[PDB]
């Protein structure tokens, strides 16, 4: 049989997934993962939960959320919790991008800066007992080629590796547009 | 601050006349330092140096070298990357990375596209890197294919190269060689 996830649910912000379902969360089609999303417990509440190794944009992960009234507003970013418990992870990077799909955008945009994430050093990163925590902060009001107005339709969030050796399991929580 | 003559817009960009080739610092930029043409790995190629502050702005290309490029007939063709010779010669490069970011201002899309694809070069892995001499070298090759908002003949004015520190303590002199569109 197909990967079944655990129950969609319907679109909300902030996405807590506190309800049992993945909040309307969903991978991308594009997504070059397509593993089970189950909630699962990270840091004393539950999240969007996946694993996966890179090899070897095609081997990245690719969220996706659709929601008919989604637009930026006064919000200046999105954030997001992002938990890692790697089996392997002692080299290399992980990008972390973020994309709209205005229809009056020829369905792309994209905060331009990255969230980056250095495996070289976890050490240094904040943890506990192996569960790896960063604070993912996109600015959205750098976006130039949207209005505070414009219909979104839907956003993704990508995960791409910069020469990793990582694998494991990974957790996403509290997704949210801040001012 | 004196740079080297800025010449005429060329690309490929090979600085082999003494020029910068229309080569200059976008205005954005947060390093305006020199830019002359030095010597690289047996070929002249463009230059500068700097370092990044200990104290990090939260805009994370506030501090960041933004190179930029007008001509035109600017367009992507059939080509698929734009690919240069990136190299580093660190005096301090102990920690974090750096992010390459390709932009280019369309005034048919709003004068910004960027390519999807962050080029990153991670300074905890230098003893992996290609090096001779305390030179390193990075093939950078940014897929410019992927970009859905232009066309392969879209005008796209200009083009800007962004250097953004991800957490690094870089200092030292990079060059910048052989800046072209190339098919997959
Ligand atoms: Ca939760
Ligand atoms: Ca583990
Ligand atoms: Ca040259
Ligand atoms: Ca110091
Ligand atoms: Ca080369
Ligand atoms: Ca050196």
């Amino acid at each position: 049989i197909p990967v079944v996830h655990d129950p969609k649910g319907e679109a909300v912000l902030p996405s807590v997934f506190e309800d049992g379902t993945r909040q309307g969360w969903d991978w991308a089609g594009e997504s070059g993962v397509k593993t089970a999303l189950t909630i699962e417990e990270a840091n004393g509440s539950n999240a969007l939960s996946w694993e996966f190794g890179y090899p070897e944009w095609a081997t990245a992960p690719r969220l996706d959320f659709w929601k008919s009234d989604l637009v930026r507003g006064e919000n200046d970013y999105v954030t997001f919790d992002f938990y890692l418990d790697p089996v392997r992870a002692t080299e290399g990077a992980m990008n972390i991008n973020l994309v709209f799909q205005p229809p009056t955008n020829g369905y792309w945009v994209q905060a331009p800066k990255t969230y980056t994430i250095n495996f070289d050093e976890l050490e240094e990163a904040n943890q506990v007992n192996g569960l790896y925590h960063y604070e993912v902060k996109i600015n959205v009001r750098d976006i130039t080629n949207i209005q505070d107005d414009t219909l979104l339709r839907n956003m993704m969030i990508i995960f791409a590796d910069v020469e990793s050796d990582f694998a494991g399991r990974v957790f996403v929580d509290n997704v949210r547009f801040e001012g």
